[PDB]
């Protein structure tokens, strides 16, 4: 009779949700409201004081959104959740809540581009300095820490080449120096990786990806201790970012997350097959996938992740032009940014996202002329493999 | 054949919208998507470069949200719009885009509470200092400006007692000293006040209030010059706040804004009647409404606003206890925070929102024991007056 | 404290709705669910028996939809409401619930086309015969009644030329002969006409038109005595048509109906102005509008309707080709079927809806070569008049 | 590049859908509109004539709904689809389109209750007679056919005890006598059974169940030859039932159906495990599940179905009272009607749905005092088994 005691699939379906109390409606009602009516002046005061429970206004909280926040707290084994307008807003609400002028952050370099831009260009303009390191080398993390360091920030697997970061080891290091460890768990979902269980303090997601799963919501979520989440809600979100989630967005995300287990199983079963295919193809120079035993951090990945994920990166023979030929030749895979949708998505950062950026920053950045990123969907993998095989044969 | 040439009611209905190009659908389609598919690698690069038009990903922009942004730009007579997750996020995305460590803001004191909290407690922690003044006295604004001042920030009418700020005069002052003027136009909507036409640089709204009008969306909008709005989108929103609007939220706001003209007319017709009623009631000590000729800035209000608004504040005889008795005695008016809904809403900040705050800060704050705020809805005003009359008679 | 006692505007806003009981949410929650969970086997039996209140399954009923049904019952001064998938489904659920093989219906001829097709071609194939008459001549109604007659069916105003039907007189006639009177009140809404108050037994609407008002819902509603509505729900809808409304559709319709009063006022103020304009134009041969004193049933219209409506029909000089030229020349008015949207809509049945139909059936049907139907929106009427003036000048 | 050529999982994801043509939006836009605007009078006529393609009005058709209709046509290997307001409306729109006064239907007895009520009580009142038979005995079907017989109507598996009907054999029989075969495929979905491939003429579903899968849509779909579907759309739906689907409902159903393959796999894997558990339990007298080899039509089920389904019926020792004790004792399984949701649902028709019905009709009806129906969800099956084990132990 407590959400937290059942099996993980049962939790994915039930945690945070129950039949509507007034009607018995099974689906979580969409509470698409701005405000909430009090029974009396007294009831109203009690709430605002934070001296009693219940709702006030949707920017502060909402019943639909609370369900999503509780569910994801359960799935990550955290105390509390807070939904946001976007994955970016989960990351910024978190870091702007934690940090102030004079503070320092140690961040992985191999992170999502927009996260990198916030940390590189915006944070320092608020007097918050960021040191970037290769987080696959925990010694670089240690060496960059300063007395001012409040936060160590990592993604794993990391967005270009799916390199990994040893969460338990990094956590120990951050904590030794009095810092918090923030892990962006977007690529894996709680079904595949649980950073809190390994020592992380706070997990953030873009729910836009696998947690929603259906390519129709932009949203984020933050999971952590109740004392942190309260500050993130009542200061970060309320005052600083304003990044509240729409109740309709939460409702969809709750709907999408119901099938998280079965989606992740299929995404990962499909991706392993595709990755093996790509590894045997004479036109493919490299394949980056945690499920291939040639992955340089293969055994860490086996300890830390329950499945190897739905994302594959790979380099095609012939560099830029061949990568451009390849992505213009797929008929099933869809050319787009984003990942974790039911559809297979493909992007060639060098001819697409990074064409005006110099060959030199790209390489610094882990991005070679022939690098393709593939988000594996729920189609028949034979169809995806055939589409790839055809596109690759043409391109090379 | 250009949105901007028609009458204001026609603009409210049509500006920013047209039949769907592929199907002829009259209602703006809800583009409830995360991502967008490119025809080719080439098409994709062109977009990311910002070297061609079209969509990429919903955090950056979306067709439904663009319609709302264009409509509101038209209505405010601004170049460009940007929708946000909330009114707060409109204000913060704006100010965090404009300001960096070492900068200064001159703000009105008589502003929305959560705005006040951001400026008082959060901004300074990013090295951005804020000086608060009585903005009804334009000399206080001038006296507080510093070489570091980037922004002057005002609301008009202002949220407790509906005091006004001379937008044209303040604009002239801010500009003389090289600062921008930001006006929060939430209380009035563009139907009743147009700050850009009076010299303001940027307008922000909580669309949660009268622009949406239906009490079912939390959202914000920012209107200004294209060069500012681009930075607000591609830095502020993309990187810093993450405060993007859901396409469903935009769709509803577009739907709600269709009736803006007719709603504002009725809200204001209703409020004037209620305000006159309250002014003749021997149990009511004061009535704050711009449409009453005893308003201390009555003639400014006549120059600057086309209608006197839908919000009334008033003090009931007997202070705190009588205000508490009064709001517990209404049967039609609903006790809640927020404003600009089709329903009449009432709040007694001293027994509700501000009961744990000391009698002394409250007065500083413009908030007396008997102060009630009333958001006039679209009901029959005789019904609202009778509900008030009954509640007041009981309370006193 | 009873919905039914307040003023009509107050009823439009509040009737059928209240704050959510479990949370205080002001907006009616969207109960977008299929089923409802019982506390026990006992609770479940009680409900199915129809021996206790509460929900079972959304085809039978739903909390969101119930709010809409109660509101519209209040507005029409009927006992009970039942929402449907469409206006057609309101009409068919009603008539298929009432009638069986061997029964007879007396219908107006001047009715909506799809209604006409159901009565002309489908009803008789179920052994239910229909006699069509000119319902503007109550003697034709009397003369067509038979011992088998269960129902007299009318629209007023009627869809081509806005001819009227004397509801009170027809009701008296139908009742004298033991039949029920069904009135389709779509064109007027309850704000402008109340057929139950004049003696009708059952009212039906396409809520797609003015009750929703926003051009984004297909739906219907039926209002009548509880004993009829129960049969319409538990037989007609449950078993025969299956025509249940989506809870999201109901939610939108509830949202749209909030502004019914202010929309109808503006639609009718706009239409009267446009109609006067069209009556003075030398290129316009006829104008059909109840608000023009030359309307042949002008004084009936003054007794029966509170406003003259938002729909205008008119004939342009030069017949078919000029009507085609005219509708291809409007730049603001939108060419489409449907009516009662915030946008101005125009249709030229002879070149559009009825081009393959012979000049001869069209005339029978009330439809002349130059007949244009105009649904007046909420734009500035000067803009609509200018668009019309321009299009008419060009066409003639 | 044709939907129909890919693997079944690929079809579930992609069939009927493509990126939005005007924007590239990946998610099918929600075209939540009533009407559609024409470019000219000419364009409008062309469409109405049925002499050109494109949209007119949402009751007739809509882009979102069309996607769903095309997808499901692909999945069932039929020519065309038509979405409806409910499963009931799919069945009635179909049969009322096909049949007229004097016609005859041969129906299975073991069908959904509301279907039974339509055929038993409503059809005959339109002069359409229905003969009910045990459809597990194809000779009873043959013996009941009459020269007037237009339709043979079956469900398989059938709603109480999951008895089967030999679709290929029944099809051959119906066709021999000049009748059409209609199969309600709701229990299986196209992932598990394809009646058209076995000779059925028309398939109907309640999409409320497994096709949507998420317990938040009431809807139906009809699949068949284009010439039948056109009549079902342009007469049945347009004129008779009015049972059109909301575009939002279609959008959700499209969203839900993306995971159909992976959901059905898990539902059926879970159900087989639960069914084996129930078969070994000394307190359970019978277990009705097609996947148990003791099922009396086990081998037919192996030929006709790809998986044995997600529904299990079973009788508990001690009849009525024990069944009532059992369902009041489950803590995880939810007491509700409906099936095919992500949640496990349970119903005890004798103490719930059929408590006021005499012990005698119930038995006629296949319904014993101890009969429980279980809709297996996506939870961990060990959790469901433990909940059952606990509830059963308590009840007996
Ligand atoms: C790891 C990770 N964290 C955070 C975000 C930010 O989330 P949002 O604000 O977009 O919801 C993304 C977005 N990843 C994207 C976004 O577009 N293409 C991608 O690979 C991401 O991949
Ligand atoms: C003038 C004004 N600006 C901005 C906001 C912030 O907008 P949001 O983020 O809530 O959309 C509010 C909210 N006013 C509220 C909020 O709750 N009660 C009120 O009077 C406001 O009144
Ligand atoms: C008077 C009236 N009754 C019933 C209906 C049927 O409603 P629905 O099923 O479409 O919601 C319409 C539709 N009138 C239309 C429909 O398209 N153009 C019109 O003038 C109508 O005008
Ligand atoms: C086989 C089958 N066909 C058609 C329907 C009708 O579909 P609807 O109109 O409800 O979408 C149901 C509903 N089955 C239900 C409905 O409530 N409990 C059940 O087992 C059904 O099980
Ligand atoms: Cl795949
Ligand atoms: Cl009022
Ligand atoms: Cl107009
Ligand atoms: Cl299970």
């Amino acid at each position: 009779s407590d959400c937290r005691t059942y099996g993980f699939n049962t939790q994915i379906v039930h945690a945070g949700q129950q039949p509507d109390p007034s009607t018995g409606a099974l689906s979580t009602p969409i509470f698409q409201t701005s405000t909430f009516v009090f029974d009396s002046a007294e009831q109203g005061a009690a709430r605002f004081a934070l001296e009693e429970s219940g709702y006030i206004y949707t920017r502060l909280g909402n019943p639909t959104t609370d369900a999503l926040e509780k569910k994801l707290a359960v799935l990550e084994r955290g105390e509390a959740g807070l939904a946001t307008a976007s994955g970016i807003s989960a990351i910024t609400t978190t870091l702007l809540t934690l940090c102030q002028q004079g503070d320092h952050i140690v961040s992985a370099s191999a992170i999502y581009g927009c996260t990198h831009a916030f940390l590189s260009h915006s944070m320092p303009k608020f007097g918050i300095n960021v040191s970037f390191v290769d987080a696959a080398k925990p010694e670089e993390i240690r060496a960059a820490m300063r007395p001012e360091t409040k936060v160590v920030y990592i993604e794993t697997p990391a967005n270009p080449t799916l390199s990994l970061v040893d969460i338990e080891t990094v956590a120990g290091i951050a904590h030794q120096q009095g810092a918090l460890l923030v892990v962006d768990n977007t690529f894996m979902s709680p079904y595949c990786q649980q950073p809190l269980q390994l020592g992380a303090d706070i997990v953030v997601h873009s729910v836009t990806k696998y947690i929603n799963g259906h390519g129709d919501v932009i949203g984020g979520i933050i999971v952590g201790k109740q004392e942190f989440i309260d500050q993130a809600r009542f200061v970060g979100l309320k005052d600083i970012t304003g990044g509240c989630m729409s109740p309709f967005n939460a409702w969809l995300t709750l709907r999408g997350v119901k099938t998280l287990g079965i989606r992740m199983e299929r995404h990962c079963e499909n991706a392993l097959k595709i990755a093996r295919f790509l590894e045997g193809h004479p036109s493919i120079t490299r394949v980056y996938y945690p499920g291939l035993s040639s992955h340089p951090q293969y055994e860490l990945g086996q300890r830390q992740m329950s499945l190897p994920g739905g994302i594959i990166s790979f380099e095609i023979a012939g560099g830029l032009e061949a990568g451009r030929r390849m992505i213009n030749s797929v008929e099933l895979c869809l050319l787009a940014v984003s990942l974790g949708d039911t559809e297979t998505l493909i992007q060639h950062p060098a001819s697409m996202t990074h064409s005006p950026v110099a060959p030199e920053e790209r390489l610094k950045a882990g991005i070679t002329d022939g690098l393709i990123r593939l988000s594996v969907g729920l189609e028949d993998p034979e169809d995806i493999i055939n589409d790839l095989e055809h596109a690759i044969r043409k391109a090379t």
